[PDB]
């Protein structure tokens, strides 16, 4: 009897009995606290690892959660099976198998008492413009250049100096270079029975360094931070209906108020959107011609504008999940 | 066979190969790394566990030191025995034991890992190379160019964007910093702000090539393994350098670097300069430091092969090294110290 876990698919819950005992023959098993929509992540367990072997010591019930990280086939053992096995050990075999899980045990309480200790959440506010200099920095001064615009580096080889030169745990690396290759910024070349990342590749770090220095700008002296929802659907909205006009001289691309009012009800705009627009940053130069008023900006500064923003809210997606799904 | 330990005993070094496996009949065994006068204590382990059972898995050495906190009773088990008894036993039980194992020590150094960030020092070891790799970025990419040969930083920008982007306290960047312009490799531009006992107003990195050789130097050491002492600065092995690169000052390398001494002259003034008959075990202690040396027997003698950069960085990396224990130990860098 094999069980073949989907990804991202339970495979036990903190407190159910364990009911039989896992021993993963492929993929890969994340034990972690699955907290309502937050999922501390504790371990990656990948094969030949036994699940559920917490029954030694005669516990009932699996100390944490488990998710399949990939299609995850594990071999279903009795737990009885297991039990007289062991119970039918030579005496010091018995001794150092009870020592081990015992002292795993003990490990396993101050893990979860540490990890929520502190760090109430994954990425906080004082650490998005650090996290993404350091990555910035590293691609910067250690990556392959000699290529059109795009700066290769080597998985571990951005693992270590992240981690020894930059202080920054690479879990949250890999999460912050997730979110940019699910914003297209970023490339995963990927190989290697299993099947691992061996480079990355940045198509503009520009961009990066961008984005840092406006969150360490704004974040160290905020209302442009909070990303509302409703004024990156009008930014984004406006940003379409002005994507064929001419650019000018200075780079200031009008829109006829007609089609914006239209295009809003797709609820109804009055000055108060227009003033909700303004404390997120986004300024808007109304003039009047012949055709009525029309909302004259700058796309060099609305494009970087709605970029931040969805670089924001990928933040936030991030912190309120606990990690960056690229699915979707 | 029973050996009791009193409290204090050291019942096993690190690095000393398991000859014996312990069960711990009665008492505690702290686990601890003793270095000197500093004892880091990790795990403590009382009655019913068996010390040296990682030699199951092959370590075949001592991963930390083992000393008694109370009278301690253990049974002595011949390493062989408990082998013999692992090879012999169900495949189940090994794959039972090595995920255990692994699993143990993955949380291992989860807990290890989390406690040194409480670390209250002026400078943690771990966090040595992040202080200069911010210090040596953030001036290799916000500073000024103009003046030739060195590098011009605001100081004010630099705090800023050593906490904001780097993630380093302004004390900790400023105290490095210090390090820095105390060996001559950098300066600090005075100004008066408007308030006279004067004001840091700018910073002169003379030298970012040494400061990258040095992060790197300590990041490639201080991640290695078990064997950390390679940052331990020995003063009889830094007078040694330094005599040897007093030496070989007027030597000229070829495309590899490398430039030579005689063996002759290098012995002579390191007895009569220092006090020692050179011998093959000062050269295990250099060795163990990270200075090697090529001997060829050509012409006048026996000459020592050797590129004065490495060893010149490893010089300058030295004298960080011990300034940096001196910012450990004082809470701050004596810019007037002067040895």
């Amino acid at each position: 009897s094999v069980k073949t876990f989907k990804k991202g698919e339970v495979i036990y819950k903190d407190g159910d009995k364990i009911t039989a005992v896992y021993l993963i023959q492929s993929g890969g098993a994340n034990q972690c606290l699955i907290r309502g929509k937050k999922t501390i992540d504790l371990f990656q367990l990948g094969s030949s690892h036994i699940l559920g072997d917490q029954v030694i010591l005669g516990q009932a019930t699996h100390p944490t959660s488990a998710v399949a990280t990939t299609e995850t086939k594990v071999l279903e053992i009795p737990v009885e099976t297991l039990k007289q096995q062991y119970e039918g050990a030579p005496q010091m075999l018995k001794v150092i198998i009870k020592s081990l899980a015992d002292r795993l045990r003990l490990a396993m309480n101050d893990v979860r008492s540490s990890k929520m200790e502190k760090d109430s959440s994954p990425c906080p506010e004082d650490q998005v413009a650090k996290v993404y200099g350091a990555v910035f920095h590293t691609a910067n001064h250690k990556g392959d250049r000699s290529q059109a615009g795009r700066v290769i580096v080597d998985w571990n080889m951005m693992k270590q100096y992240c981690q020894r030169v930059m202080g920054d745990s690479p879990k949250r690396i890999e999460q912050a270079i997730n979110i940019l290759v699910k914003l297209k910024l970023a490339l995963y070349e990927m190989g290697k029975g299993p099947e691992e990342i061996q480079k990355v590749h940045f198509l503009d770090l520009g961009l990066v360094e961008s984005f840092f220095e406006f969150y360490q700008y704004y974040y160290f002296k905020s209302d442009l931070l909070k990303v509302d929802e409703l004024c990156m659907q009008m930014l984004g909205a406006i940003l379409k209906l002005s994507e064929n006009e001419q650019p000018d001289r200075f780079g200031i691309v009008g829109v006829d108020f007609a089609k914006f009012s239209e295009f809003c009800k797709e609820i109804n705009l009055n000055n108060d959107h227009f003033a909700r627009l303004e404390g997120k940053g986004v300024f808007m130069k109304r003039k009047n011609a012949g055709s009525g008023v029309v909302l004259q900006f700058e796309v060099k500064e609305f494009r970087s504008i709605l970029q931040s923003w969805k670089m924001l809210r990928e933040i936030e997606k991030w912190n309120e999940k606990g990690f960056v799904d690229m699915d979707e």
